[PDB]
């Protein structure tokens, strides 16, 4: 499946694509403003994620750091990124269907549209001014708005035991982006697409 990753932000993003224990395609690439990168994700892949990293500093070998979304200090991500990161999440060809969503469970850094190329299912967007409205305790100095699990590290927010529910901090994200997951046990906003669809992820969407 192809994922066309498009940077319409004024700033460079270092796109990242991983399934947690391995890169998807090349795993990462620098996208200056206006640049695109089309990756191939193998059919049947589960637990894939795409995200933006902002303000990165890499040496020629591809090692360094990013202000948001860093993945073990690598340009070409093998693992997932450090919050805060708006997440495009997908599992493909799971019993005949693809499953896509956007998540704020690991916070928000860059506004995102995640859309199929087909009429057969809808897209998702989280593009509200979350960083400008971010509660003080969730502000990330590197840019972005942390989730409460990252900040407070308790089950109330991290949903590690029992049955967590919404909190003031999940509701902050949820009102701004109703179609994105705001905490681990949020009512799912996953979209079911026909199996083997293709997709476009746009950073800083407009129309
Ligand atoms: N249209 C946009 O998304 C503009 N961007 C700002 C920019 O690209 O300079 C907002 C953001 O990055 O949160």
């Amino acid at each position: 499946a192809t994922f066309e990753i498009v940077n319409r932000c004024s700033y460079t993003v270092w796109a990242a694509a991983s399934k947690g224990d391995a890169a998807l395609d090349a795993g990462g690439r620098q996208l200056n403003s206006g640049e695109s990168w089309t990756i191939n994700v193998e059919p049947g892949t589960n637990g894939g994620k795409i995200w933006a990293r902002t303000d990165c500093y890499f040496d020629d070998s591809g090692s360094g750091i990013c202000k948001t979304g860093d993945c073990g200090g690598l340009l070409r991500c093998k693992r997932f990124g450090r919050p805060p990161t708006t997440l495009a999440e997908f599992s493909l060809n799971q019993y005949g269907k693809d499953y896509i969503d956007i998540s704020n469970i690991k916070g928000f850094n860059v506004p995102m549209d995640f859309s199929p190329t087909t009429r057969g299912c809808r897209g998702v967007r989280c593009a509200a001014d979350i960083v400008g409205q971010c509660p003080a305790k969730l502000k990330a100095p590197g840019g972005g708005c942390n989730d409460a699990c990252t900040v407070f590290q308790t089950s109330e927010y991290c949903c590690t035991t029992g049955k967590c529910g919404p909190t003031e901090y999940s509701r902050f994200f949820k009102r701004l982006c109703p179609d994105a997951f705001s905490y681990v046990l949020d009512k799912p906003t996953t979209v079911t697409c026909p199996g083997s669809s293709n997709y476009r992820v746009t950073f800083c969407p407009t129309a």
